[PDB]
């Protein structure tokens, strides 16, 4: 992977492993989020982050996502090379927007695109803050100054409000714990577990006949090592939809909540 | 990745991914495992396997794990290139052993090695089969003929009998199940998803203040999509562990094992 000559992206090349497709012999969409996961880290490495600045270590202030939206167009196959191109920008005091743009390395092709909302939190209390001046300045020599979208549409899906799911759900899987395979080097569960929670859900029937074309989370609340979690999923709508939503299994207190699109294959 | 020289092997290099690392900043063993098995599929690719050969495919007949043995000295830190060479050998009737050396890239220092046993199995009844002499043929121009073992040593770690843990366990984590994500492309749980499960009842305190040295794991029932798995740890002692892997339900065995901890 690289910076590219602007030094304002980057962009990296990914050969699809055997143990990374599912039954279409295609990458699966958690593959797609790790390797998004991936091309951000190797960014925020290219350009000084061991992606918290001076200012951030010293104020105990840590990056987390808020929503995540990615929208693929063809999963690639087994063997396949996949580049994938990503950049930041800020949203203000709200806080950032990494963006990705994923390519079919031997056509060119857009192939797929993502979207996530970070927010500025301390690590240790939990409590969001907008991004203070201080600390903007020191990431917006890293972004462009132009807006650059992987969803400039009008009224695109990755800003829609999302609804509360009611019980009770069409679809539901229960009693869902991560291994250690599931934690990532801060022993947090990784932003990708609960994606492949949301999408335990769905009825094999669907995966089987359908390709997921869309997906939208909310990201909540985080859900400890020793947390258990329940997914649901009840149809919304030749396309299918559904509305998700991920609990704590004892009291109820919900993680994530999301929306699928899939297509007839 | 290519196969060697004397096309009788074949390497792999494989840079080290953030989210394959754990709490030290290094490569899980689940991440290694998953590494073998990559290189293992790339070297059945490049000499025409698109590994069942085109008579077994006839005969619905596949190779599955038997057992599997991991050696490692040092785990590759996040960033760092690992080089995998892997090769086979045909051990008679019994089946196959595929074996692999793991090295660090900058300096050719072996950082682990690791072996495993495959076995001709149908993939309809399950029943286990002897290779034939038809199907030995089709595969022995892909092997060294002369003994090319990754664990040599005559009385090794690799060959040594496991036996059933005895309850009550002294550690357990019940109520395992598989996601979709713990599957392979055949709708089968992964080989490397076991390994994760064996080590779930290993203490958090094991892994803060060990290293994972030595695992050994025996293959003997695959999980089902729709089952549910009790993961059963006795420490036998650096720290050992006597490990069980069975079916939640009726207690039915599907996996047992040994690992080896050294101090950090
Ligand atoms: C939004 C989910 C899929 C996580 N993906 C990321 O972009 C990420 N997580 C940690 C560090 N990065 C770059
Ligand atoms: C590495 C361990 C978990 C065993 N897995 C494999 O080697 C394998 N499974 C399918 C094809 N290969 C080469």
């Amino acid at each position: 992977g690289s910076l590219t000559e602007d030094g304002l992206s980057y962009k990296e090349k990914f050969v699809v492993r055997s143990y990374e497709v599912g039954s279409n012999k295609t990458a699966t969409v958690e593959t797609i989020a790790n390797l998004l996961q991936e091309v951000g880290c190797n960014h925020a490495q290219s350009v000084g982050f061991s992606a918290t600045t001076t200012t951030m270590r010293k104020l105990h202030l840590i990056w987390v996502t808020a929503r995540m939206h990615i929208e693929i167009y063809k999963y690639p196959a087994w063997g396949d090379v996949v580049e994938i191109e990503t950049w930041c920008q800020s949203e203000g005091r709200i806080g950032t927007r990494r963006d990705w743009i994923l390519k079919d390395s031997v056509t060119g092709e857009v192939t797929g695109r993502a979207t996530s909302k970070w927010v500025m939190m301390n690590q240790d209390t939990r409590r969001l803050q907008k991004v203070s001046d201080d600390v903007r300045d020191e990431y917006l020599v890293f972004c462009p100054q132009e807006p650059r979208l992987a969803f400039p549409e009008e009224n695109n899906r990755s800003l829609k409000k999302i609804p509360k799911l009611e019980d009770p759900a069409q679809y539901s899987m229960i009693g869902l714990k991560p291994r250690r395979a599931d934690l990532d080097m801060n022993q947090h569960v990784n932003n990708v577990t609960y994606i492949g929670w949301v999408l335990e859900s769905i009825p094999q029937e669907i995966v089987d006949t359908h390709e997921l074309q869309v997906i939208t989370l909310d990201y909540r609340r985080e859900c400890q090592q020793d947390d258990v979690v329940d997914s649901l999923t009840t149809t919304t709508s030749n396309d299918s939809q559904f509305l998700h939503l991920l609990r704590l299994s004892g009291d109820g207190q919900e993680i994530n909540r999301g929306t699928t699109l899939w297509r007839k294959k």
